[PDB]
C-alpha cells in the first residue's frame, strides 16, 4: 500500500495545470496515469497489480492512427483529472473512479474514421450499433477488457456500485459522440439561465458529465499555441485519410476531410472553435467555475487561428 508513483519536479506541478502535455515519453504514460487515479482517487480504490495489468491492455486495443491513439487517451484523462482536482468536493467517489477510467477508454480500437464513413462504407459495425457506433464499439472494448482475467478494476465494489460504475462509465463513453454534444450543451445553457439545474437531479449530473467528457476530448484546443498547432497536424492527417476512402466510395468529401482544400484549414479551424470548442468550455465555466483556464486557453488558441488567417503566420 505505501508505492506511491513520483513524478519529476517540472511535471509534479505542471501536471497539475490543465494545459499541461504528457510529452514524448510513451514508457511514462502509464506512471503519469496511476500518479493521476492515486491523487485524484486515493492508492486504495484499485490493486496496483489489476490497475496495471488493465492499462497495458487498453494500451494494445489503442491502434497506431495519427490521433486517435494511446497519447489522446492519456490526454484526455489527464484533462478529467484537472477538472476533478480544481472540484474536489462536487464529486462521488465511484464518479472520480469511473470517469478517469472512462476518459482513458473512451476512444478503444478506433481505426482514425468517424460515425458517417462506417456507414457509408456499410461497415459491419454501422449494422449493430446505428447511432453512437464507434462510441458504443469503444464502450463493448471496455467491457471485454474489463473481463480479462486479473482485469477487473471494480472487483471489490459490491454488486450495486459495480452497475453505477459502469453505467457512468457507459454514459460518459456515449457523451463523446460530438453528435450528441450540441443538444446535451443547449439543454444545460437552458437550465443554467432558468436556474432549474440541480445537481443532485441525477439526470442534470449526466448532461454536466457528458459536458466534461467533451470538454475532455477536445482538449488539444485548450493547449499553448505549440501543441494546439501540432495536434491539428494528427488531426487533419486523419480528415485527410478519411476523404480519401471518401473519393474511393465516389463520394466528394466535406471540405475539412479533403486534402485538395488544405488551404481552407484555418478559416474552418476558426468555425470549430466558434461553433462547438468555445460554446462547450462557456458552458462548462458557467457550470464549474475553476475551469475557466480551459476557457481562456481556448479563447487565446481562437485569436491565434485568426493571426493565421490575417498573414501574421
Ligand atoms: O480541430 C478540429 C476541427 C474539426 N473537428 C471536427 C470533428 C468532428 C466533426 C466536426 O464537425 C462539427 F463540429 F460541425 F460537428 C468537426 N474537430 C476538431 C477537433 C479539435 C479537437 N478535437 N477535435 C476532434 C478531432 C477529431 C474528432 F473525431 C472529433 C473531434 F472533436
Ligand atoms: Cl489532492
Ligand atoms: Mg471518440
Ligand atoms: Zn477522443
Amino acid at each position: 500500500g505505501l508505492m506511491q508513483f513520483t513524478l519529476p519536479v517540472r511535471l509534479c506541478k505542471e501536471i497539475e495545470l490543465f494545459h499541461f502535455d504528457i510529452g514524448p515519453f510513451e514508457n511514462m504514460w502509464p506512471g503519469i496515469f496511476v500518479y493521476m487515479v492515486h491523487r485524484s482517487c486515493g492508492t486504495s480504490c484499485f490493486e496496483l497489480e489489476k490497475l496495471c495489468r488493465f492499462i497495458m491492455s487498453v494500451k494494445k486495443n489503442y491502434r497506431r492512427v495519427p490521433y486517435h491513439n494511446w497519447k489522446h487517451a492519456v490526454t484526455v484523462a489527464h484533462c478529467m483529472y484537472a477538472i476533478l482536482q480544481n472540484n474536489h468536493t462536487l464529486f462521488t467517489d465511484l464518479e472520480r473512479k469511473g470517469l478517469l477510467i472512462a476518459c482513458l477508454c473512451h476512444d478503444l480500437d478506433h481505426r482514425g474514421f468517424s460515425n458517417s464513413y462506417l456507414q457509408k462504407f456499410d461497415h459491419p459495425l454501422a449494422a449493430l450499433y446505428s447511432t453512437s457506433t464507434m462510441e458504443q464499439h469503444h464502450f463493448s472494448q471496455t467491457v471485454s477488457i474489463l473481463q480479462l482475467e486479473g482485469h477487473n478494476i471494480f472487483s471489490t465494489l459490491s454488486s450495486s456500485e459495480y452497475e453505477q460504475v459502469l453505467e457512468i462509465i457507459r454514459k460518459a463513453i456515449i457523451a463523446t459522440d460530438l453528435a450528441l454534444y450540441f443538444g446535451n450543451r443547449k439543454q444545460l445553457e437552458e437550465m443554467y439561465q432558468t436556474g432549474s439545474l440541480n445537481l443532485n437531479n441525477q439526470s442534470h449530473r449526466d448532461r454536466v458529465i457528458g459536458l466534461m467528457m467533451t470538454a475532455c476530448d477536445l482538449c488539444s484546443v485548450t493547449k499553448l499555441w505549440p501543441v494546439t498547432k501540432l495536434t491539428a497536424n494528427d488531426i487533419y492527417a486523419e480528415f485527410w485519410a478519411e476523404g480519401d476512402e471518401m473519393k474511393k466510395l465516389g463520394i466528394q468529401p466535406i471540405p475539412m476531410m479533403d486534402r485538395d482544400k488544405k488551404d481552407e484549414v484555418p478559416q474552418g479551424q476558426l468555425g470549430f472553435y466558434n461553433a462547438v470548442a468555445i460554446p462547450c468550455y462557456t458552458t462548462l465555466t458557467q457550470i464549474l467555475p475553476p475551469t475557466e483556464p480551459l476557457l481562456k486557453a481556448c479563447r487565446d488558441n481562437l485569436s491565434q487561428w485568426e493571426k493565421v488567417i490575417r498573414g501574421e503566420e
